[PDB]
């Protein structure tokens, strides 16, 4: 019954406000707006990084190291979003692990696109505003970790998502029974087919004109693949090259024997 449908919907993305401060109608308001409220300050270089710490060692690791603790929140928020999710915290606990494991940072990047233009990603809560340009400018280690990102994110934004359609979308990412190492498919996948038959529904109904949006953006699902595998690479070259430089215990468990 479709009446369900839109029942699960509305119970998905009343839990997405609920645990993700920040969402993409916060922040396209920020980003487009003539608002004079929630205007940004802009971070371009490195004096305009040194005013914005007033305003909200080395610059890139400084950079590298703020963009794990916001990883670790956004774990967080993901892992208190998946608990809303029907039939989650019913499964197995070792598979609820290995569903997060996989599935926080194919999320992130998701919603990290929110955040995004093709000119710079909103930071600090939506208060600052760090330019792609700057991020490029970075030393040879860490001034590629987020060129990918933006290249995702200015495609996938051409779907012109609102959070209604994320919430759902980001709750069949959590429950996909692919992941390496589950115990019991059968029941993760019963619940992706409801996810699925809601998106379905949802992005039928709130983008009517959009042909195959439905196919387009499971499509994309194999972009956030990608992006995850070169990041993790990324992460190594700098494990052996900055060894004074500590990860986060949390980030490194969830890359622990990930592929
Ligand atoms: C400009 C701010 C972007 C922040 C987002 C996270 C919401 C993206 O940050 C990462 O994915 C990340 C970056 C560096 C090191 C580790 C990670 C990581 O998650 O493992
Ligand atoms: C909830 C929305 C994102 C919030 C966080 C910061 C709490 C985003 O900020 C960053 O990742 C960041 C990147 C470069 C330089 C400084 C930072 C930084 O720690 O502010």
């Amino acid at each position: 019954e479709s009446a369900d449908l839109r029942a699960l919907a509305k119970h998905l993305y009343d839990s997405y406000i609920k645990s993700f401060p920040l969402t993409k109608a916060k922040a396209r308001a920020i980003l487009t707006g003539k608002t004079t409220d929630k205007s940004p300050f802009v971070i371009y270089d490195m004096n305009s990084l040194m005013m914005g710490e007033d305003k909200i060692k080395e610059v890139a690791i400084r950079i590298f190291q703020g963009c794990q603790f916001r990883s670790v929140e956004a774990v967080q928020e993901i892992t208190e979003y998946a608990k809303s999710i029907p039939g989650f915290v019913n499964l197995d606990l070792n598979d609820q692990v290995t569903l997060l494991k996989y599935g926080v940072h194919e999320i992130i990047y998701t919603m990290l696109a929110s955040l995004m233009n093709k000119d710079g990603v909103l930071i600090s809560e939506g208060q600052g505003f760090m330019t792609r340009e700057f991020l490029k400018s970075l030393r040879k280690p860490f001034g590629d970790f987020m060129e990918p990102k933006f290249e995702f994110a200015v495609k996938f934004n051409a779907l012109e998502l609102d959070d209604s359609d994320l919430a759902i979308f980001i709750a069949v990412i959590i429950l996909s029974g692919d992941r390496p190492g589950l115990l019991n498919v059968k029941p993760i996948e019963d619940i992706q087919d409801n996810l699925l038959q809601a998106l379905e529904l949802q992005l039928k109904l709130n983008h009517p004109e959009s042909s195959q949006l439905f196919a387009k953006l499971l499509q994309k699902m194999t972009d956030l693949r990608q992006i995850v595998t070169e990041h993790v690479q990324l992460l190594q070259v700098i494990k052996k090259t900055e060894t004074d430089m500590s990860l986060h215990p949390l980030l490194q468990e969830i890359y622990k024997d990930l592929y």
